[PDB]
C-alpha cells in the first residue's frame, strides 16, 4: 500500500454481526431480534420480525416455534403476520399443513400449540372459503389429520386406520354436519403416501480449535512501552484475553490473564471505538501479561494500560461486556500487589546490572492444587499467603544466595494444560510440584511429568520435583514419590526430589540450593 491505514472491511464486521445475531437468536430468540434490530439488520415491527422467521435463514425451527407460540402481544403480533405470509390459497388441508409444518416445530406446551394452530386454521379458512363450517372444523380435523399420521407412520401403533375408518371417525365434524367423503379420502391418502416431512433441529460445529470461546475478533492494540498499534485476532476464554498475529497461529503473541482489571471507554485522535483494560486500585503499576518474542521466547509485558480499538461501536460494545463479564474478581490479587509493593527495591535494578549477577530462568508446573503459587510467594514474600487457582500464571524474581531465579508458575487446570508447551523456550530449571497427598492424581502427574522433559525445548533442564504437603497425615515420602513418579528409570538427565511444606515453608530453601547446586 505503502500507507498502512487500517481498513477493516464491511463485509467483514457485517457478515460478522448478521452471524451473531443467528447465533444469539438460536440461544435467546428475544435476545437474538434484540440484537439484529439495535445494529440495524432488522426493524422493529411484527411484520418485519414475521418476515426475519419465516425466512428463518439459519434459524433453529424448534426456537422459531417457541417464539411465536408466547403470549405476549408483540409476539402475538409476529405470529399472525407469520401465517399471512404463508399462502394456504387453492391447497387442501394436509397440503397446507405440510407448507405450514416446514416453517417451524411445535412447541411442546398446550397453550402454545393452541395459539399457533388456531392462527393456521383461521388462515386457511380465510385463503379457503365455505370448505369448512368453521374455524373449529379446521382446527380439529387437522388433528384428525395429525394423528393419522402418528397412527399409519409410527410403528407403536399396532392398528393402522383404513380410508373407511378415517371417513366415519370424522362423521358430524362440519359443525354437526359429515365433510365429502371424497376430500377426507383424499387427505386420508396424501397423509398415507407421504408422511408429514418435519425439518428436524441440527447442530453445528465451530469454525476454530483453541480453548470454548466467550468472544472472538479482530482488533488493534497498541504498544506498552513502544507505542505502536497492530493488528491482532484477540480470544477471550477463561478469565484470560489472548492474542494472535494471524487467525492461523496455533500459539499467542500474547496473553493477560484477567484479574482485578477494569474497563474504560476512552477517546482516541487516530483510532475509532477505543477502550482501555487498567487497574482501578494500582494507578502506574503494571498489568501482569506475557508476550512472545522473536525466538518464542516468553517475556513479561510492560504495560499500565492496554488501549485498544474495534472496528465498529458495535464491536467495542460487545468486547467491553465480554472482557467484563470475564475479570476474576477477589482480594488475592489486590493482597498481592499491595505486599509486593511494600517490599519493592528500586535498588535491585542497580544493584543487579552491576553485580551484572548472572541467573536462572526457572518454569514451575504440576497438577492445580499441587501447591505452586503458595511456594513462588512464600519464595518471593517470605509468607504463607491464601491462594486462590491460577487462571493463567504468575511471574516472579526471587533472589536467593546469589542467583536470581526468574520463576514461571504457570496454572495446572486441566484446560490450561495444553497451553504449558508454550512457556517451554529458555527454560533452564523445571520446578515440578506434587500434591504428595494425593494418591488419586499421583499417576496423572507422572503422566504430565514425562510429556514435559520428553520435549525437545525441555532436554537440557535440570528437573526439581518438590514433594509437597509433607505436612498431611500419609502424604508420600520422596522416595515413593521417586517411583510413582517413573524417576528412577530416568538416569540420563539430572532430578531430585526434594520433600516440602509450601506453608511452612519446610523444603524450598533446599530446594532454590539444589538447582544453583546443579544448574550447568
Ligand atoms: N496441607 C498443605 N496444604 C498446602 C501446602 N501447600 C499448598 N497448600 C494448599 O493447597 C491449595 C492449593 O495450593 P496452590 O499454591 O494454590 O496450588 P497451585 O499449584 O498453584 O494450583 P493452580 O493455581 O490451580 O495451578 C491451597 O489451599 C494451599 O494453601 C502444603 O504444603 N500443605
Ligand atoms: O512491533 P513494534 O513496533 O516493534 O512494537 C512492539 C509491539 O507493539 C508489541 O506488540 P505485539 O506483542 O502485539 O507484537 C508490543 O508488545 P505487547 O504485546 O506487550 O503490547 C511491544 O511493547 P513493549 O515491549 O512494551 O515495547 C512493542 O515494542
Ligand atoms: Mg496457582
Amino acid at each position: 500500500m505503502g500507507h498502512h491505514h487500517h481498513h477493516h472491511g464491511s463485509t467483514t464486521q457485517r457478515n460478522k454481526q448478521i452471524a451473531m445475531g443467528r447465533k444469539k437468536f438460536n440461544m435467546d430468540p428475544k435476545k437474538g431480534i434484540q440484537f439484529l434490530i439495535e445494529n440495524d439488520l432488522l426493524q422493529s415491527s411484527p411484520e418485519d420480525v414475521a418476515q426475519f422467521l419465516y425466512k428463518g435463514e439459519g434459524l433453529n425451527k424448534t426456537v422459531i416455534g417457541d417464539y411465536l407460540g408466547e403470549r405476549d402481544d408483540f409476539n402475538i403480533k409476529v405470529l399472525q403476520a407469520f401465517v399471512e405470509l404463508h399462502e394456504f390459497a387453492d391447497l387442501n388441508l394436509v397440503q397446507a399443513l405440510r407448507q405450514f409444518l416446514w416453517s417451524f416445530r411445535l412447541p411442546g406446551e398446550a397453550q402454545k400449540i393452541d395459539r399457533m394452530m388456531e392462527a393456521f386454521a383461521s388462515r386457511y379458512c380465510l385463503c379457503n372459503p365455505g370448505v369448512f363450517q368453521s374455524t373449529d372444523t379446521c382446527y380439529v380435523l387437522s388433528f384428525a389429520i395429525i394423528m393419522l399420521n402418528t397412527s399409519l407412520h409410527n410403528h407403536n401403533v399396532r392398528d393402522k386406520p383404513t380410508a373407511e375408518r378415517f371417513i366415519t371417525m370424522n362423521r358430524g365434524i362440519n359443525e354437526g354436519g359429515d365433510l365429502p367423503e371424497e376430500l377426507l379420502r383424499n387427505l386420508y391418502e396424501s397423509i398415507k403416501n407421504e408422511p408429514f416431512k418435519i425439518p428436524e433441529d441440527d447442530g453445528n460445529d465451530l469454525t476454530h480449535t483453541f480453548f470454548n470461546p466467550d468472544r472472538e475478533g479482530w482488533l488493534l492494540k497498541l504498544g506498552g512501552r513502544v507505542k505502536t498499534w497492530k493488528r491482532r485476532w484477540f480470544i477471550l476464554t477463561d478469565n484470560c484475553l489472548y492474542y494472535f498475529e494471524y487467525t492461523t497461529d496455533k500459539e499467542p503473541r500474547g496473553i493477560i490473564p484477567l484479574e482485578n482489571l477494569s474497563i474504560r471507554e476512552v477517546e482516541d485522535p487516530r483510532k475509532p471505538n477505543c477502550f482501555e483494560l487498567y487497574n482501578p486500585s494500582h494507578k502506574g503499576q503494571v498489568i501482569k501479561a506475557c508476550k512472545t518474542e522473536a525466538d518464542g521466547r516468553v517475556v513479561e509485558g510492560n504495560h499500565v494500560v492496554y488501549r485498544i480499538s474495534a472496528p465498529s461501536p458495535e464491536e467495542k460494545e460487545e468486547w467491553m461486556k465480554s472482557i467484563k463479564a470475564s475479570i476474576s474478581r477477589d482480594p488475592f490479587y489486590d493482597m498481592l500487589a499491595t505486599r509486593k509493593r511494600r517490599i519493592a527495591n528500586k535498588k535491585g535494578k542497580v544493584l543487579s546490572k552491576i553485580f551484572g549477577n548472572k541467573e536462572m530462568r526457572i518454569l514451575m508446573l504440576g497438577l492445580d492444587a499441587a501447591g505452586k503459587t503458595t511456594i513462588l510467594y512464600k519464595l518471593k514474600l517470605g509468607q504463607s499467603v491464601t491462594t486462590i487457582p491460577t487462571v493463567g500464571f504468575n511471574v516472579e524474581t526471587v533472589t536467593y544466595k546469589n542467583v536470581k531465579f526468574n520463576v514461571w508458575d504457570v496454572g495446572g487446570l486441566d484446560k490450561i494444560r495444553p497451553l504449558w508447551r508454550h512457556y517451554y523456550t529458555g527454560t533452564q530449571g523445571l520446578i515440578f510440584v506434587v500434591d504428595c497427598a494425593d494418591r488419586d492424581r499421583i499417576d496423572e502427574a507422572r503422566q504430565e511429568l514425562h510429556r514435559i522433559i520428553n520435549d525437545r525445548e525441555m532436554r537440557d533442564a535440570i528437573i526439581l520435583i518438590f514433594a509437597n504437603k509433607q505436612d498431611l497425615p500419609d502424604a508420600m515420602k520422596p522416595h515413593e514419590i521417586q517411583e510413582k513418579l517413573g524417576l528412577t528409570r530416568i538416569r540420563d538427565r539430572n532430578w531430585y526430589v526434594q520433600p516440602s511444606c509450601a506453608t511452612s515453608g519446610d523444603g524450598l530453601y533446599e530446594g532454590l540450593t539444589w538447582l544453583t547446586s546443579n544448574y550447568k
